[PDB]
């Protein structure tokens, strides 16, 4: 049971998910993946085009299934080369994998397959289809949303190897960038076939509201994926992962989970708020584009949420078992009472 959520913004689905998920499974069948049936069922209780439709759900399908795709891939890269493997030489393996996609997305041709590369020809044909309604600006931004991931993934991994749990004020910051959300969006701008001016995606105001946009639907991924952790955790006997929020907030707080899950959402309340506040302030000089980023993003939130609480991703994890978690969720009409910047110094600033 999720606390009630403060997120007054309207979600819609794209009316083609249904042709989404057959190109996006035809796709993904094209290459050297060698999916089982476990496989190919798990990533359709991901659904992708559910995700990424609810995003962008005006979009045309033929430039949205660009953006679902990748999600396709990458969805099967979490799974299998994120924390996988043999644990001996498990950093340097990801590390190594991890450099070889960037470049191919900055050089499809860089022929940098090894022996029993898999992930390689999928991201080629993305950043080859990418690059015929991309600027080279795009794709420039698509490459460092990558390394910001994966350099973020790599801090995840030590943590995961260690069984430790980060400090609020560096998770607070991270987190973003452990769920890819500037990689996941930056598809967007592609899809819409208009270039963000760099003044403008770089100035302060902008950078909070990514940085606030993304870090609260992560922060929401955390509460709608917690069932599943603690799922994964009672078959497993083990303590649940510390890379979450709420598992986070129960270490530095010593309090209960229930306690827990009221100070996470009452943080993503908070976050929430400061966004659609901030967002109230950037529209009215914001360019055309600009202004369609931050409605992607303002579709991202709701639909983020949707999408985690009835994807069968996070209700039947292992892709065998229906119903092994039900997570609820309320809607928070009133906004939060406390306004403020949170005691979180490696975000305060979004708050300037």
């Amino acid at each position: 049971e999720i606390p009630p959520r403060y997120c007054p913004l309207p979600t819609a689905r794209h009316p083609d998910e249904t042709v989404l998920a057959r190109r996006t499974a035809d796709w993904i069948d094209g290459f050297d993946l060698e999916l089982t049936p476990q496989q190919r069922a798990r990533m359709r209780g991901n659904d992708c085009p559910g995700f990424y439709g609810r995003i962008m759900p005006h979009s045309p399908t033929d430039r949205l299934q660009l953006a679902v795709d990748w999600c396709t891939v990458m969805f099967h890269f979490d799974d299998v080369h994120c924390d996988e493997g043999p644990a001996t030489g498990r950093a340097a393996r990801f590390a190594d994998l991890a450099t070889r996609i960037v470049r191919v997305l900055e050089a499809p041709d860089a022929r940098l397959e090894g022996p029993g590369d898999t992930m390689l020809a999928p991201v080629r044909d993305l950043a080859l289809r990418a690059r015929r309604w991309a600027t080279p600006a795009q794709m420039r931004r698509c490459a460092e949303a990558h390394r910001a991931w994966f350099l973020a993934v790599a801090w995840e991994l030590g943590h995961r190897a260690a069984r430790s749990t980060p400090a609020l004020n560096d998770y607070a910051h991270m987190r973003q960038h452990t769920a890819a959300g500037a990689a996941t969006l930056a598809w967007a701008e592609i899809v819409d076939g208009a270039e963000i001016p760099d003044r403008e995606l770089s100035s302060p105001e902008v950078r909070a509201l990514t940085e606030l946009a993304f870090t609260t639907a992560a922060f929401d991924d955390d509460l709608f994926s917690y069932g599943k952790e603690l799922w994964v955790a009672r078959a497993e006997g083990t303590a649940p992962s510390g890379l979450g929020l709420v598992e986070i907030l129960r270490r530095e707080n010593r309090c209960g989970r229930p306690e827990a899950l009221r100070a996470a959402v009452c943080l993503c309340n908070r976050l929430t708020h400061r966004f659609i506040a901030l967002r109230e302030r950037v529209l009215p000089d914001a360019s055309a584009p600009l202004r369609a980023y931050l409605d992607h993003l303002c579709h991202l939130l709701p639909g983020n949420l949707e999408w985690g609480l009835t994807a069968d991703r996070y209700r039947n994890p292992d892709g065998r078992t229906p119903g092994a978690v039900t997570t609820t969720a309320s809607r928070d009409t009133d906004p939060p009472a406390d306004t403020s910047p949170p005691a979180i110094p490696s975000i305060a600033w979004w708050w300037d």
